[PDB]
């Protein structure tokens, strides 16, 4: 646990769950920049969280600092400064398109490890994307996310709050089963949002309209500028059928062959 006073906080909200502010962690001899979720059953869920976040270790996974029992209980964590990728690529229509592959490859390397220590994200979008610089992403927000039981390859919902039902895969919606496979469908949302510079999924569209979509068969166009390749990659990511659809060692291979053939 974190002493209170040994922290710091700004007043200004950088982003239910509650508000996200920037801090000051002093630890030994210097200061530490951090990130805090600060709480507005809702402890539960937080001190939940912050269990997944201290299982986890991973270059491309947010490090967790510690939790802070104070005015409210808060999770503290690294600040990665450049903030959401979603916000970042509104703001910044000159990044390239190598710049971009090269991040959802490290989304993808990140996921990779989740999948191999069972955790089922949940909240796969660009927006829990964090820059810690223009070239390294990191994975965070793992509010929605469970870790999987040794036997069983999905997490079963019973609580149903309200979802982000335009990264969710058909099975999430219809049968409330989340797998690691469920991630990679959302992780191609991701992609799309990430070559669209940041523009929302499925604009202008209910949930529900999203889903009748989907059981059509249709899916989200190309968008403008985007490689040829990483759009079919979308595509797969975008398979119907649970048992069809590449888990993220494919994925991440071909992102990753992809990547480094550019010249
Ligand atoms: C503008 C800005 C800068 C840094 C951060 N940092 C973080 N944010 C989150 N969560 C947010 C919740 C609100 O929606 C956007 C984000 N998903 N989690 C962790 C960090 C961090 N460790 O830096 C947010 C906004």
């Amino acid at each position: 646990y974190l002493d209170r006073k040994l922290l710091t906080l700004e007043d200004k909200e950088l982003g239910n769950f509650g508000t996200v502010k920037k801090g000051y962690y002093q630890m030994k001899k210097v200061v530490k920049t951090v990130a805090v979720k600060i709480l507005k059953a809702l402890k539960d869920e937080l001190l939940a969280e912050a269990n997944v976040m201290q299982q986890l270790d991973n270059p491309y996974i947010v490090r967790m600092i510690g939790i802070c029992e104070a005015e409210s209980w808060m999770l503290v964590m690294e600040m990665a400064e450049l903030g959401p990728l979603n916000k970042y690529l509104q703001q910044n229509r000159h990044v390239k398109d190598k710049n971009i592959i090269e991040l959802v490859h490290q989304v993808s390397m990140g996921m990779k490890y989740l999948e191999e220590s069972n955790f089922v994200h949940r909240d796969l979008a660009a927006r829990n994307v964090l820059l810690v610089t223009q070239h390294y992403a990191k994975i965070s927000d793992f509010g929605l996310s469970k870790a999987l039981r040794a036997d069983e390859n999905y997490y079963k919902a019973q609580t149903h709050g309200k979802w982000p039902v335009k990264w969710y895969a058909p099975e999430c919606i219809n049968y409330y089963k989340f797998s690691s496979k469920s991630d990679v469908w959302s992780f191609g949302v991701l992609m799309w949002e990430a070559f669209s510079y940041g523009q929302k999924p499925y604009r202008g569209m209910k949930g529900s309209e999203v889903t009748a979509m989907l059981e059509k068969g249709e899916r989200m166009g190309c968008p403008a500028g985007c490689p040829r390749e990483m759009y079919d990659l979308m595509n797969l990511c975008w398979t119907y059928d649970v048992e069809n659809r590449p888990g993220f060692a494919a994925v991440e291979l071909r992102l990753r062959n992809y990547y480094y053939d550019v010249v």
